């Protein structure tokens, strides 16, 4: 291995279960919450001066016809920088020059190595798969469906828009879940009645809005926010935010803002 070992956490979607679900997202919350820094929502590592050896979280994912992916996390922002199928790493465009000595620590003992010129933000994503989020259908279906797709995508499968579809499908039900508990529940639910179904405004929204609140909540005047935010229904309608606590049941995870509150 590399110098310094990468965490990984396994998933399959063979036995796949309410249970096995929500352990593995628990899972990847409690290894990308280094420690302390923290109102009460687990504040995510500063990039700023963050070691290599404690930037990365691998996700092993196999399924139900022993098909794994190795995705790799960023453990400042929880996304997928970038996976390893068969033997070669597929890598979302840096959209930083220090991100790039970031990730030449990652898959390095790969024969084949690959840098798409897209980054991994939604907007490009679903220009190249030419669908909206809210179309594409998530559930334990669709990630297993996700899994070939970005594994026989090394050899020849490949098919961009199918590749990009995919990438939308892992990150909602992998990095976003872990980042709300909202997100988490909702594709629990779908895994609980064994359906597929495309996220509606609610889901959207907040995800839309992760940076925006995390920045919010940071900067929250003592207890109140700055301005309020408005955020979405299931039906699409509108609401304002004031407060962090009607929150603190559906934000799980924030990215590091600005100065730490004045634990000891
Ligand atoms: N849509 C989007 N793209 C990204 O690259 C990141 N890091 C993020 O948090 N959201």
């Amino acid at each position: 291995i590399f110098p310094k070992q990468y965490p990984i956490i396994n998933f399959t979607t063979a036995g796949a279960t309410v249970q096995s679900y929500t352990n593995f997202i628990r899972a990847v919350r409690g290894r990308l919450t280094t420690g302390a820094d923290v109102h009460e929502i687990p504040v995510l590592p500063n990039r700023v001066g963050l070691p290599i050896n404690q930037r990365f979280i691998l996700v092993e994912l196999s399924n139900h016809a022993e098909l794994s992916v190795t995705l790799a996390l960023d453990v400042t922002n929880a996304y997928v920088v970038g996976y390893r199928a068969g033997n070669s790493a597929y890598f979302f465009h840096p959209d930083n020059q220090e991100d790039a000595e970031a990730i030449t620590h990652l898959f390095t003992d790969v024969q084949n190595r690959y840098t798409f010129a897209f980054g991994g933000n939604y907007d490009r994503l679903e220009q190249l798969a030419g669908n909206l989020r809210e179309n594409i259908e998530l559930g334990n279906g669709p990630l297993e469906e996700a899994i070939s797709a970005l594994y026989y995508y090394s050899t020849g499968g490949t098919q961009l828009p199918t590749l990009a579809r995919s990438f939308i499908i892992c990150i909602q039900m992998i990095s976003e879940a872990a980042r709300f508990q909202y997100i988490e529940g909702e594709m629990r639910t779908r895994i609980r009645y064994n359906r597929r179904s495309a996220p509606d405004p609610s889901v959207i929204t907040l995800e839309n809005s992760w940076g925006r609140l995390s920045t919010a909540i940071q900067e929250s005047n003592q207890g109140a926010f700055a301005s309020p935010i408005q955020l979405q229904r299931r039906n699409g309608s509108k609401f304002s935010v004031y407060d962090v606590s009607i929150l603190i049941p559906i934000i799980a995870l924030m990215v590091y803002r600005c100065a730490p509150p004045p634990q000891f």
